[PDB]
């Protein structure tokens, strides 16, 4: 769930780390839009930790 104001021109993520609470590896994805701004996309989630 992510929008840019005209279009989406990059991606990308951040590293996965250990949800505390959780207990399961989780990152967040980031588009870049034309204009230079970043919006997050979405969490993924990975293995139990
Ligand atoms: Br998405
Ligand atoms: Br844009
Ligand atoms: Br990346
Ligand atoms: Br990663």
């Amino acid at each position: 769930a992510c929008q840019c104001p005209d279009a989406i021109s990059g991606w990308t993520h951040t590293d996965y780390q250990c949800h505390g609470l959780e207990k399961k590896m989780y990152r967040h994805v980031y588009a870049i839009c034309m204009n230079g701004s970043q919006v997050y996309c979405r969490t993924e989630w990975g293995s139990s930790c």
